[PDB]
């Protein structure tokens, strides 16, 4: 094993604070931020990827192991000079000095570089977790420059915990949360007060009730209206929260995650439901978010919640109404083929919460649709839909219909609970409106289409899909295991006397007994066996088999299948042309791998025998799963 020298090429620059969710007269503000750069030339702006966009408005992640080397090669690009400071900032030796000027000061365009051995002084212990949290910031004006925006996260971990892939991922997934009430009586804000807001209409509210940050900025970062973007994780892959509070002396932030419970190491580990974040207390805390859906982080201190802390997060997965991974799924998955175009393009980047100005789907086309391929047959319980924000303009989809496909070939429309002809969905009201439409129940698709019925200024959408897995279903549905009850299967008829009862309940793949299968009362090709599923299912295929009656051999050679949603009237199974002549059995044992070209959407599944051997006789199984459960 080795040690590593890990240099971070980092600078300070401005831009700042977009509001643009929904809730036009938005101000510009112009505070400072830390920024990662590529090298010593300081050119490439090191594009903040989907995996750390939550980080947004503060600095990048500086990271090391125990016996390691940390290096910062820093440039300042701003008006006030700033600096780089943290707890282990091991400055060495003495000098031919005048009472030790150990003052860190970094002038604009000058390059102050410093590097140090990270000793076990910063390190987590055996009683602790994989990695500890620390803060870096600017020490020049440590009152102002924390409100100025120079907040930074530092991660010190155990040896053999990081990767060649950068950072660590061994069942991890890490997010820093940065709780501060910001204020502009601090950093340079004179160059904001009469820069923007004022020209000839000015001279309104000096310091008297104008309090521009106590008008707004309760930060969980600085994307902090009631919403910040990239809090994206799996419901099993057990997440580490890096919770640091900063700011002034009221900046006690009592934070929780509704529906979830976390575990905090200290001496031993003990289990907590909310944490009181104190200014200068840098916490590391873990959870296993086994409640799938959509939640939020909030500071539960009354007044702080009611001015910008009700901030979302999203947990994808299995168990089993989970997101399908519009954040953490596929970097640029499926989209359209023609129906989607504005430069700022289609899915590609139409994901729920995704930040920036180039963000979401965007078409001024009356005949529009988007289309995801879920790569597999999948459960989809619902959809969260949301709009995007323009120049000064609110723009979303207000109504939509959904279509889906199981194959790629034959699509149809959708129909909510007894609704009418077509299921009309309500969309957003605004450019934020996380309108979590559940599909009451089902859709086993692979492909989903969203078509707008009405729009604002364009057909504009970003979204996330709910559901899970089936069970990835070349798996038995429950005829062998008997998850499908003996009450839950009827046939057209059954053969019964005294020595035998060949009831429909017995049509199971490997059954023994005297009457060990289904047989009808007489032998017709308009006969049938019917599985009721007490909820709506997907079918991969039907595995058929015959009977060893001790008398003679008995099996079904050829058959047809019918489906139904109501349970009473029947739409039957077709090829590309006429009905499907299914190839079946030849013996008293041996099961048949008999699957469907379109996989079947159905709650009611009927076997219709055609040709047989000696009598019609059936043992069987269904391969499949649900998706959801009715209409």
């Amino acid at each position: 094993f080795q040690k590593k020298t890990r240099h971070y090429f980092i600078a300070a620059v401005e831009r700042l604070w977009d509001y643009g969710m929904s809730s036009g007269s938005v101000p510009q503000f112009k505070k400072v931020v830390f920024q990662e750069f590529t090298d010593g030339s300081f050119t490439q702006p090191l594009y903040r990827g989907e995996l750390n966009e939550h980080l947004g408005l503060l600095g990048p992640y500086i990271r090391a192991e125990v016996e390691d080397n940390i290096m910062v090669t820093f440039r300042n690009q701003a008006s006030r000079p700033y600096s780089f400071y943290s707890s282990l900032i091991s400055y060495e030796e003495d000098q031919r000095q005048g009472a030790e000027p150990r003052k860190n000061f970094v002038k604009p365009n000058e390059t102050k570089t410093y590097f140090w051995k990270v000793q076990h002084h910063m390190a987590p212990t055996k009683d602790e977790f994989d990695c500890k949290a620390w803060a870096y910031f600017s020490d020049v004006d440590l009152e102002k420059d924390v409100h100025s925006g120079l907040i930074g996260p530092l991660l010190v971990c155990h040896t053999n915990t990081l990767n060649p892939a950068h950072g660590r991922q061994v069942t991890v997934q890490e997010f820093a949360l940065f709780l501060t009430i910001f204020d502009e009586t601090k950093s340079w804000y004179f160059t904001e007060n009469m820069e923007r807001n004022c020209r000839a209409p000015c001279n309104i509210q000096m310091e008297d009730p104008t309090f521009k940050e106590n008008y707004r900025f309760h930060a969980i970062n600085g994307y902090i209206m009631d919403t910040l973007p990239g809090l994206v994780m799996a419901q099993d892959q057990r997440i580490r929260w890096y919770l640091l509070s900063m700011g002034s002396n009221e900046n006690i932030h009592s934070i929780h995650f509704s529906g979830h419970v976390f575990t905090v190491r200290k001496k031993e580990e003990y289990k907590m439901a909310l944490y009181n974040l104190y200014p200068g207390v840098f916490e590391t805390v873990e959870m296993l978010p086994s409640k799938a859906g959509i939640w939020r982080v909030e500071c539960l201190i009354g007044e702080h919640l009611h001015a910008g802390m009700s901030t979302l997060f999203l947990v994808y997965s299995n168990k089993c109404q989970t997101p399908l991974g519009m954040a953490s799924g596929h970097i640029r998955d499926f989209q359209i083929t023609a129906s989607g175009q504005y430069g700022q393009w289609a899915p590609k980047l139409a994901r729920l919460h995704y930040s920036g100005s180039i963000n979401a789907w965007s078409t001024k086309e009356p005949f529009s649709w988007i289309k995801v391929d879920l790569l597999a047959p999948m459960i989809i319980h619902g959809i969260k839909t949301q709009g995007a924000r323009q120049k000064f303009s609110s723009l979303y989809i207000s109504q939509f219909i959904i279509m889906y496909s199981l194959d790629g070939k034959k699509w149809q429309t959708y129909r909510g609970n007894s609704t009418g002809t077509l299921m009309v969905f309500f969309g957003n009201v605004d450019s934020s409106g996380i309108k979590h439409n559940i599909f009451n129940p089902p859709i086993i698709a692979r492909y989903i289409r969203l078509h707008p019925t009405h729009y604002s200024i364009r057909s504009t959408l970003r979204m996330e899909l709910m559901g899970c897995d089936l069970n990835s279903c070349s798996m038995p549905l429950g005829m062998e295991s008997k998850a499908i009850s003996d009450a839950q299967i009827t046939a057209s008829s059954y053969f019964t006397n005294m020595f035998a009862t060949w009831s429909p309940s017995k049509a199971r793949l490997h059954l023994q007994g005297r009457s060990n299968a289904w047989r009808p009362q007489v032998n017709n090709p308009k006969e049938w066996l019917q599985v009721d599923f007490q909820k709506t299912m997907k079918v991969t295929g039907v595995t058929t088999q015959g009977v060893k009656s001790l008398l003679t051999s008995m099996y079904v050679k050829e058959f047809l299948i019918s489906s139904s949603q109501d349970g009473h009237q029947w739409t039957l199974f077709f090829q590309n042309g006429k009905v499907k002549v299914f190839q079946g059995n030849q013996d008293s044992f041996t099961p048949v791998v008999n699957s469907l070209d379109p996989p079947l959407l159905t709650r009611y599944l009927r076997i219709h025998p055609q040709s047989w051997v000696h009598q019609i006789a059936l043992r069987m199984e269904v391969l499949g799963c649900e998706a959801q459960d009715l209409y």
